[PDB]
């Protein structure tokens, strides 16, 4: 049973949209300001707008959703803060400047530290293993799906309601969506940030993948990666769902491979790439980052 | 140690002056990290005299102090930059300084909300107390609303750090600049006074120079009329000559958290009933949004 007073029901006057920030297959999110009853003050957020209008009786599965996307509590993970039932369906959370995953190791070529990407590769997994936790699927793993709070904290997004290339193969054959299918999407959001941002199978039709897959070609090891990070890549994509790493394995290997960064991923002048101080750490938590979290797991 | 950021003019710049005080100006401000293209809110205090490079040791000392306060209900300084002028970094507060908020919802305001700031205010006084130190600039300007639930008290040690608040103070700070916590809740009175009367000023149109006499007669600051008489009880205990004679902090938290228990009984304001804390779908939004700080439950009414 879901906490409801986790989730706020907003008045269409208690809110504005004032930017687009992207778009996805489900719909449209924008940056907004929250007016709260009778202040002064304008507090941004995001708003997702759904892409089709709905009906009453469609809203209430749509509210059940809510209240259980309302309910999740752990330092990896956003969750959902309001919703309001116009014609169709707006959704709010909590804003983040730094946006998605993606587009920030795709600002920051090659000027990435590996502390950061693997540190990166530890929240993931434990975000998803909370998920997992919860008996929520994912679905929608991706590094668009993954948002930087700071660039020392990032938290899952838009979980738990196609990107053929970053579907497991029995999701692109079957329609099946389980923890080991988000496992699989796990792996290609990890060649995403090892990357840089590249686009998975760039230039192959989606029409194709499926085969591609079944003839045993994956996604090519990225050229910071050592054989060890490669191969939990590879391990990510096996076809048989089982024989993939559990979450709560890949907390495990990635935390270990952080205590020694510079053995797992090659990065030229890694040496001179910031590792974040304590005094650069909690200013930006003092600043935009007050929420109880862990300790990020550093070089030994 | 950790705590304090030394700050370059590259990575911030000030935008729109908020106010000015005794010791310095206020700016709302940008923080824009080396290498990110995020532009952050922050609030930048510029002090109002130029800086030596020894008074440059003087100024860290302290500031290093103030950068260590960890506490729900106490603002600490986050940054500086040493340049000609001193310029100081904290956590920009959207809705402003108590005093503004408490006039703009003049009489709109129930006494759960002023019986619980009165609880905060007093656990970051007593928390300052507790770690040694003396504000000797409380007033409801110097109280920031986080939240219309939690609300923080910030520029303390600034006094120390250099236009004297005559109305604030203890009659042994106007004749001897004498600063103790006992002279802290001297000033707490004012402030909470500042809030039960939505934002009055103090002794209003009497002069500065007429105040410490008029103390010394054993007159002090009226009652406000919302507040009953162990309310202003209270208030004047905190104004009696005698130091020692003056409440502790810790006892204004037990105090005032018993009034907020049973807010009715203690302040009588007109519309109280339409007026509560909020729910907490509310609050449970204005902290994800607002306040992820941890911090005490709010007081509720029996
Ligand atoms: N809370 C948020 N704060 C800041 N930026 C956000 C937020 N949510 C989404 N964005 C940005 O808006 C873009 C669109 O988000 P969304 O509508 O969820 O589509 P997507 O996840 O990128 N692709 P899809 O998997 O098809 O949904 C995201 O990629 C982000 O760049
Ligand atoms: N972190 C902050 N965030 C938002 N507003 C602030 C902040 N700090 C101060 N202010 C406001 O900035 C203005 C100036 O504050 P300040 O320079 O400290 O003088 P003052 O507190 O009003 N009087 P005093 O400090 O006693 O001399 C006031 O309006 C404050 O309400
Ligand atoms: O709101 C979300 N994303 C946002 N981006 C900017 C503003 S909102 C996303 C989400 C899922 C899980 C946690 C947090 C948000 N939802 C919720 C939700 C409830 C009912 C039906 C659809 C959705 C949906 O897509
Ligand atoms: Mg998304
Ligand atoms: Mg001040």
């Amino acid at each position: 049973a879901p906490n409801q007073a986790l989730l706020r029901i907003l008045k269409e006057t208690e809110f504005k949209k004032i930017k687009v920030l992207g778009s996805g297959a489900f719909g449209t999110v924008y940056k907004g300001l929250w007016i709260p009853e009778g202040e002064k003050v304008k507090i941004p957020v995001a708003i997702k707008e759904l892409r089709e209008a709905t009906s009453p009786k469609a809203n209430k599965e749509i509210l059940d959703e809510a209240y259980v996307m309302a309910s999740v509590d752990n330092p990896h993970v956003c969750r959902l803060l309001g919703i309001c039932l116009t014609s169709t369906v707006q959704l709010i959370m909590q804003l983040m400047p730094f946006g998605c995953l993606l587009d920030y190791v795709r600002e920051h070529k090659d000027n990435i530290g590996s502390q950061y990407l693997l540190n990166w590769c530890v929240q993931i997994a434990k975000g998803m293993n909370y998920l997992e936790d919860r008996r929520l699927v994912h679905r929608d793993l991706a590094a668009r799906n993954v948002l930087v709070k700071t660039p020392q904290h990032v938290k899952i997004t838009d979980f738990g309601l196609v990107p053929i290339k970053w579907m497991a193969l029995e999701s692109i054959l079957h329609r099946i969506y389980t923890h080991q299918s988000d496992v699989w999407s796990y792996g290609v959001t990890v060649w995403e940030l090892m990357t840089f941002g590249s686009k998975p199978y760039d230039g192959i039709p989606a029409s194709e993948i499926s085969s591609i897959l079944e003839k045993g070609e994956r996604l090519p090891q990225p050229p910071i990666c050592t054989i060890d990070v490669y191969m939990i890549m590879r391990k990510c994509w096996m076809i048989d769902a089982d024989s993939r790493p559990k979450f709560r394995e890949l907390i495990i290997e990635f935390s270990k491979m952080a205590r020694d960064p510079q053995r797992y991923l090659v990065i030229q002048g890694d040496e001179r790439m910031h590792l974040p101080s304590p005094t650069d750490s909690n200013f930006y938590r003092a600043l935009m980052d007050e929420e109880d979290m862990d300790d990020v797991v550093d070089a030994d």
